[PDB]
């Protein structure tokens, strides 16, 4: 007879078994239960790119809170983005970010969460009108996603007071 | 002396002992942590029936986001559903659905889910003004919830552009 | 030789080993899977008081809908409140809730999640004007949390039509 043996998350050292824990998702209080890891509202600007119907870029000051392993992003803008078409993507990468909070782990999306598209409201004025569309994200990489949303119009313009609201999963 | 046992989700094959994770749920990287599972967003179009306050059916273009035991709805209406009343009752069936996803499971909420009334995000133009609420659903069984929201006034009447943004725990 | 001892989550009696579930976090349907618990969609009266920029108070109409081990908050007026500066500081302590649920462990953060502000969205009329804040609250203890937002204008005013959304990880 070979024993037994104990495969992860289970784990024995010193004749005891436990589940190893990440504590962003699950804790024990007796019963295996949610998250204890503190959760954190983060606050930093993000320089987005225009990428398609835009070369140009614009401050985002973001909220992020972090919640287990999820991170809700509240951002709004200061300054107008100059569109050309009546469709932009606006990217947003890591490295855009001053500041950088040290628990950069926290705005890494899981593989699972990578996989597809995910919904952005997006909001803006143009024209003095205010503007607000179900958008879509999609990450390009680990680092960097891009949302793709209608501009309100045609050619050339200026649009302002640009709010983003999105989560991930981490 | 009877020996150890162990007890789902707890399993033991040929000595090695493991937790059986549903990967909609959990993993291991290690430590125990959340889905592996890939994220969807499905987009078809659901067949909505007034099933009080109308007799009328509404075309729904349905985004569904699916990632871990989350699936959340984006829908949008072509069309303008007849009403007779102040509140409608506005069903949703899953045999009503055109495409229908294969991962059908990710429209099914969980029996915990099914037992209390969701929040569901209503909006619609009726009588060239925009109104929006806060209404309710409740599953009838497992694949039928129905919405419940105001018409906006009285008698007969089309509201166009209704939006409905809700999410179900699957 | 020691034998083999067993950590919490984990746990044996009479020879079965087990992993004890939170019911409102997980189950097991052969593997670990989402939470059993029943979800319950609460509705209560909560009254708010001003406690900076105020000394008012003003009934809530509160919907709680309570999924596993998140509790999401559907808040709506029933009043003005009487505001006198540009900021409003509105308090909810669970000794203010009439009715007050049996199941009020779903109306307490969890540790981790008391341990930063999270966001609020708020709307009201001032003025005849809509206004519409993304706003923040933070737990004072674990039964009273107070939201910060702007109140549209100076001085003494009324704002009515207030509304609050918002959740909790429990």
């Amino acid at each position: 007879s070979h024993g037994l043996s104990f495969s992860p998350p289970l784990s024995v050292a010193d004749g005891v078994v436990s589940l190893d824990m990440d504590p962003y998702f699950c804790s024990q209080r007796v019963s295996l239960t949610s998250y204890s890891a503190e959760a954190q509202l983060m606050q930093f600007r993000w320089m987005a790119r225009g990428t398609n119907g835009s070369s140009d870029t614009i401050d985002m000051t973001v909220n992020a809170h972090c919640h287990g392993r999820r991170t809700d992003y509240m951002m709004s803008s200061t300054g107008n983005l100059t569109v050309t078409s009546n469709v932009v993507l606006l990217t947003f990468d890591l490295s855009d970010i001053t500041h950088i909070p040290s628990d950069l782990a926290r705005l890494v999306p899981s593989a699972g969460f990578q996989a597809a598209s995910f919904p952005v409201d997006v909001s803006f004025t143009r024209d003095s009108a205010t503007h607000a569309y179900q958008a879509y994200g999609v990450y390009s990489s680990s680092r960097v996603f891009t949302i793709t949303f209608p501009t309100g119009g045609d050619g050339t313009a200026n649009i302002r007071s640009l709010t983003v609201r999105t989560g991930i999963d981490t």
